[PDB]
């Protein structure tokens, strides 16, 4: 049942499990597609990215703000199954990274019939 | 000094104030550019948008999730100055809406010299 | 000693350990034998099922109820030994699923003599 | 409005009220159809049954368990209406007993019109 | 399910329910068989008795005591079924009164079969 | 002033002290005269008895009960004076055992006059 | 070091220990010299007395009172040495009983020299 | 009655209200006259300035300090009356800025006579 | 390590320690250069000054204020080294007094080499 | 009723009382039969022993341990009856010492009959 | 660093780790050498045994006891290294079981030199 | 196991128990050898002494003090064995009284062999 | 994400993770380079060392100390990746041990591209 | 007014101040005159001594003890006046060290007359 | 008895006091011998040093760390005696600085004899 | 800044500090001018006096009292400057002692000019 | 028994009652004999006085003070007896006013004899 999330910075994760794969959704609003580093192996995925901070002309002042300032953020995740890093896909749109990880064959649960 | 935020759903705001305008940044990760409705007048801006929920094949199950499910979200904001809705600009990239509101002339603080 | 239960919905589990196998008992009252999905591999078993809700004619009203309404329920379990999914058996009677999982050879503790 | 449940052992009840009858649902997972004793009269129903305990070979040990051990369990219920014990029906499938109790004529609320 | 005990003085009760009767056991240690008053009707039984207090010669003093002094004690009990006061029996031995109350016909639950 | 009570089971004691003896009253409701074992020596008395439990036909069920179930009960008591076990008397009626213990000569307080 | 006081009613005690005796002072205000019963043996002294209550003509009412009403009062005391009841003296004046108890020979501590 | 202060950094304010004007005093110790920016309009005044930090030769170390380090500080204030930014005066001496704001004509309360 | 501050009134201090001297910074906003009294000797410095209060025409009222009213304020400080009062310098600008105190020769720590 | 245990070190005791003797069981796991010292007299028994500590090669380290380290342990017990030290027996097997102490004749409670 | 103990009953464990093996000490006082079952595999050892309860003639009564009554007890342990079940040794003396488990080659940490 | 200390004043005790005697150590700093009174009998020892208070010339004042002022101090001790007062020894040096009390023959525990 | 530290004694750890290796920093002030034992295998590293205690001539006394006295200290660490013990390097300077552990090939996360 | 006590071990101090000297009393029961080390200088006195521990034959056991075991004890005291170490006297009797310290001339307060 | 420590950063100190000197031990792990500044005078010593921070290639990330980051650290200590800065020695090895400070003659306590 | 008051009894102090002296006021109501002892030296003043207690004829009783009874009272004060005991003056009128202490030359703070 | 004190300012009172008069003591330290106003009538006395405040040259500052500043103080007291204001006396010395009030004849308790 094991899933271990860990890292720094704001990054709402979501783990979807299918029969033959695992989907991982992450919220990286403000982060630039090319600032994201994605790599995984075995049963752990690591998402690390950097989102630059709000640039303000000397004239402006931040009257108010709920957006976290930290620039470097990431998460290493322990998936509940080993996967094929080799066939992983990933899309990043509207600040949302979505990673598809095919389940490794050795981690594909096989059925049991009832009678 | 008045700034009144209010509405429903997750939407980290940020208000930047310059001498002749007001910048408003909002985090709408996952929201579709054309699902955003932006309108303002006087001293209040309203950002309302809808982000569709994570679609999962019947086969998948959400093993874990930190992403809020609510679909319809918005915020009406009371800015600390009246603005020219007419000349407002807005960009939406990487899940981040950024609105530029020119300060109305009547709300432009004028200087006072010290001696 | 590790055993990790996890999932959603009401489903009292029971894990029995023998020398060469592991028995797992689950309470799925109201669930339909063919609505149960059983599969396992390595050291983890997954029981997922759906029990339809109490259907009431428009005329009736639920005057009182201790029965949980949720329809989709499941549990993935981490057994304390690897098993042969291939030879697992399972019976479902009187709302009680009982799964027999033969211990994998590599997980069969071997004796040590005292003198 | 009176409904009085009472007895011993785990047995999630559910009382459905219709215009001319009362349905009572009980969760008796693991209990054997012929170990259930059902009888009622006036405005009270009594469900008493016994579910045998998990039998384990001397070799096995209960590594973990959420299933209550008590064998003899029951509930006497006070229904919100008198009923015809004589015409009561009952089905027991998938650990779920469902009893239909026709409302006694003297307990059938009659309508009142508004104008 | 209703059973209402009430009265004054120490008198441990016990209510046993059979299919066609109700047994009631009461602890009246020190009480004299002929100081007991037993009467009942409908669904309520009343046991009232008086136990004289420990008589001590002027010479003696009660060095210590866990025995309640109150002399007049009783309990009126609401049984879970109407009974035939007419056929009630009662035995009193070793400070223990035991009353047998035949269930009234109108209170005898009738069976319901399952299929 | 020493009096030490100790043992198991419900047994309200009462110790009466006279000039030349000690009376001990015990509540053994439900206990059978011949199931009581009484013996003492020096300054300690021991009362041990067994009261059989309420026998119920398979048909009956204990709907409610304030009577303790434990069968074997007893108490060893340290009296405030040595006594003549040899001349102790004892009566048991209506669930009440009453023991008379003649004070030993060596424990008979002798008077002191005031002037 | 043992001294055990016990009894009922208000009776401030005081124990004085000498080398060859033990003095006991008791406050029995309002008690009548001839209502006092004094006796002791071995290592325990017993003081029991009765002070009659304030008699008031029907005309009077107790507007206020700090004097305890209880009539029968006493105390049995465990002295730190065995004594010769036989040679005990006692004086009672101004509501104060004072008892002199010669230490028994077997309880007279004997000296040990230091060097 | 409205007065809204808001901003960042240490800056004790004081608002004095006259019949035809409003005085505002601010403590900007350590701040340089030409580092102060003063501007206002309508009913809000904004004071923003920057005080450089204590410069210490590499040789020195701050053994102790109650002086806040923040460099950029400011406050935007909502005055209880609209004012003529145009005729505002301001003096800055001994770390104290004092601003005189003539009340706008439309905000000059007019008298009411009592009889 | 000793540094003892003490006195009355608001006066944020700051003590900087160099190898051959001690710098002391104090916030005296609103205080007049010539109202400051500075003197020191041995290892203690004393700063005492008076700042006049905000003068308000009878017409004005203090609508709000965070500026402390007390007029006479001061602090006597125990420096962590004896100093040469004789060569102390002092500057007072923008409400900030800064005192330079040459360390006394006898208080100049001398080096120790490590090998 | 008196039983006084006291001493140091871990040593679960158990006192069994028969009519003519007293059994005392003690848990001395790891203690060597010949390291046990047993002696008693009157109404008190004393069990004192020493268990050597776990010897570990310099190479090993105690990764974890629930076994108390103390070496010298013992208990002096006050039995509820005087005994014949002279006829006491004792067996020590599997780390369990079991002592049989014949009750002294003077401590054998004699019977009292009830009628 | 992982070590997982788990099971039922009183059984103080101790785990000693050497470079090439693991020692496990267990306190099974009162347990019979031939009632102990020892087996292990991979990185987990299981110790299960049964100690019969104190047998008492009908005449005796357990006046006092700190010895746990449970008969069947055991523990499955997760060792911090895989081991060779095949070469495990075990001695049981004075209620103390001591098991020697040779570390598996694949679990023997290899050195790293510092410079 | 009984040991009862009691008395007044500061006097740290220490009781050592041998096979044939009992040693008692007491801290009587400042007390004068000839101000100590030692006597005992049976199973109780009594140590009473008086230490004069610090004498100060009128000129001096007690600037500070942790030494208790009370002059008369003592303790009566209940030893865990009867002793021969007759053969007791005692040494008093450096404010430390040490008493040797030979155990009485009747209190000398006799051995019990194990097999 | 798993990292498990464990051991005894003061030893501030620091784990740095690179793409192809893992660095581990440990503070072993006062420890002697040749008193350090470093070994690792799989995914766990073990650092064990001994620092001798401050030697003080009989003449000296430790007036004050924040340095922990314990001599033998160590930590076994679970790294987040398997490593090649074989190619580990290590430097120890200024009380700081620094270990470089090359990541095992099987633990080297591989990239995933986004589009 | 300064007096600073500090050190380890039990040692009740007492400081008496006269016009021309300072007396210091210390309780060193059990300490040997020649195990005491006394030295002082300026305004601080240091008392350090060692009292050997109670020696017990292997046969004896410490049944009870209020005497602190620590062997090495001491206190360094800061006197409220500088003194002439040179003329200090000291007596040690009955476990009580008493030191007389002549006040240094420079610390002898001189009088002031009132009128 | 005075010892005053003060400064910033992690630096476990230890002060050893001899008859003619004072030893000071400090833990400066990671600090470079030539980055340490040592100087003292009178009765105060000052240790100030700087330890550079862990340098990490852009590729690495600090997965975990118990090592404080602050670079500049120091402590000024008030020794309990004046010393000869001139003859102070100092060694720095294995992150441990050890300073020897000869006591000043004027601070060398001189003896006092007891009689 | 140091001022240390200390002593016993009620004596409200007041310390006034001038540029060249220190005034000390003390409330000694009821104390007799010739019962006051005043002396000081260096930086500490000592005021000690005795006020006799209210003398009452045997006939009178103190119905109520807020006046402290203690007779001997005093305070030793640490002044913030050394003084010339030699030139101290003192007046005592209306229960108020007032002492004038000329500051010692070495304690006279010297000025520092600001520019 | 009535005595009512009331007023403002610090003024410790004391009421002494004799058979024929009442003495009242008041602490008015610092108050001037001629600033005291004393008058009474019936059963109430009133003491009102004013003590001027400590006058300090501009040069001095109150470094510390426990003396209350309030100038005007007083107390009106309700005596437990009516008195002859006419014959009252009063002395004021050393800050202590002492008033003698002759009891009025009507308030002089007269005796009652006991028999």
């Amino acid at each position: 049942t094991g899933i271990q999330i860990s890292g720094k910075g704001f990054m709402p994760i979501s783990i979807i499990e299918g029969d033959q794969h695992i989907k991982v959704i992450a919220w990286l609003p403000g982060v630039n597609k090319e600032d994201i580093i994605l790599n995984a192996v075995g049963d752990t995925l690591e998402i690390r990215a950097k989102r630059s901070p709000l640039m303000i002309t000397e004239s402006e002042r931040i009257i108010y703000s709920e957006i976290p300032e930290e620039e470097e953020i990431y998460r290493t995740i322990k998936l509940p199954a080993t996967v094929k890093e080799e066939n992983a896909s990933a899309k990043f749109e509207n600040g949302v990274l979505s990673v598809i990880l095919p389940k490794a064959e050795s981690s594909i649960k096989k059925g049991i019939n009832i009678e």
